[PDB]
């Protein structure tokens, strides 16, 4: 028993991290097969970031200008191209540590692990969720750009995120591995305000199921609700509307605990309306929303 | 910016995990050089755990009874010995993935990462603290025994914990890598109640400094306090007494923020006395105590 904000083992990703330098800018790159993926803003100076013309800036760069280092060994760059907001640096050597991998574009509410890196070296790993406003609440300092988000299914690493920037509000924006930003964000230093950060209702419910499975049951009540009634309360508290798809996804957790999804929604409704009254759930004093129903099943069953 | 409960990159430890089976019991082992370390309760049946005589149970076991598997390859056991509550299985092959390592016995209040494993396979990584009552609040299911806790300093892995058991209260107990339990716990299925789980005051203060560094400042007040006055409040709230050693350890954080340690203690005192009033600090609605002052500096500076 016990329930923790758990990240995937980072080893498969650690073997892919490299350092990319272009001019005076150093960030991280992801080396998979004979391609190194990195944010295209590696070609910018802090001054260029105000209004950069990436195509024009890239014309002044040749293969020899991208310095790619894996550990202490230099990789030879034999090609470069820009795909959306990422650069693809073709190198002459396939990464021998390349795991089985996929590039996936995740939906808001889905979780992933981040391997924070600096100078191609890993500093730490933590679990994130893509927020409904397409930002992530990470831990990234200057030099962390190019650090990636991923999920692991047995031996396959699904890369879903690459770090690009911090908004003036302290939240983070990045792209999928095709270089398309999540949300409306652009790789420019301009007024980019994030929209409403709503709570991921289905994840909160999944975490309430995890609480019951791990012994915390004080919040269970004698009530039930309907999807429409619950959603009226969810609207009031800036929670995402719960759908029948969400109810269906919570089916296995409902089956394991014997608590019907709508009964758990009524517990959640009372928790939103009355608060925790100084109590905690799974060591938290707020309703946690960065565990998907898949994460709860995975952690509660011990999938490796 | 941004502050997360971050674990160390787990790759160096992933390469050390193996599966150990003895009879019908399968748990994890740690393969370092030509020795595999695992909990001695691998030789027990669930029935033996009530009152096990480990020396007598071990007499009935030979080298060929300990099945050690690294991935899908079988390791040959050429010796076995019991050191305290761990078994040391000498194998004929040195682990080629052995990192630079140390075995350290940590003090209560210190943090470490845990690589949860099942059948020698990693499932996830999370950050823990050794509680003042010598338990850890982990996420461990049956089969996770032998999963280890560690810290990393550049290329050296300092192993500090090996998982052995869950107390009837849902908290976890384990040993250092010499097989000595943290706290008064024994590898027996008996009434083992944990003592008072006090809050790690110096860690809470370090996390308050992290909050100020990352933009959350609402809790800063116009007050100061003394070590003795603060400790009277800390006693009342089951917080560990703050010492001058703790103040000294917070020196670099005090210097970086310009907030004197005792002024931060006065903010903490007001937070204990008045609560959060429905507000949050670094996305938490309670005072976080599983970040040491070293963790805060490390994460805020980006050490790899
Ligand atoms: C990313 O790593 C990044 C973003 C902004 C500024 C900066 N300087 C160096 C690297 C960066
Ligand atoms: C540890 O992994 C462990 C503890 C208690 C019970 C159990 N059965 C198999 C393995 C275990």
């Amino acid at each position: 028993s016990g329930f923790r904000k758990m990240a995937f083992p980072s080893g498969k990703v650690e073997g892919c991290m490299v350092q990319v330098t272009c001019g005076t800018t150093t960030l991280n790159g992801l080396w998979l097969d004979d391609v190194v993926y990195c944010p295209r803003h590696v070609i910018c100076t802090s001054e260029d970031m105000l209004n950069p013309n990436y195509e024009d800036l890239l014309i002044r760069k040749s293969n020899h200008n991208f310095l790619v280092q894996a550990g202490n060994v230099q990789l030879r760059v034999i090609g470069h191209s820009m795909q959306n907001c990422v650069l693809k640096l073709k190198v002459d050597t396939a990464n021998p540590k390349t795991p089985k991998y996929k590039f996936v574009r995740i939906q808001p509410g889905q979780t992933f692990s981040v391997l924070a890196c600096y100078n191609g070296s890993p500093s730490g790993v933590y679990q994130c969720a893509m927020r409904p406003n397409f930002t992530i609440k990470g831990s990234f300092l200057n030099g962390s750009c190019g650090s990636v988000g991923f999920n692991i299914d047995y031996d396959c690493v699904s890369f879903c995120y690459m770090h690009h920037m911090e908004l003036p509000t302290g939240v983070h924006a990045g792209t999928d591995l095709e270089g398309n930003f999540y949300g409306p964000f652009v790789d420019r230093q301009t007024a980019q305000a994030a929209g409403t950060d709503t709570t991921i209702t289905v994840n909160v419910l999944a975490w309430l199921y995890a609480a019951v499975i791990n012994g915390d049951r004080w919040f269970l009540n004698r009530f039930t609700t309907t999807l429409n009634d619950f959603n009226l309360v969810a609207m009031k508290y800036n929670y995402e509307p719960l759908t029948q798809d969400h109810v269906d996804i919570l089916g296995p957790l409902s089956a394991q605990t014997g608590i019907a999804v709508l009964d758990m929604c009524a517990s959640l409704k009372e928790l939103l309306q009355n608060g925790m009254n100084g109590r905690t759930i799974l060591g938290s004093a707020l309703l946690e929303d960065e565990f998907t129903p898949f994460d709860v099943v995975r952690q509660c069953s011990g999938v490796t």
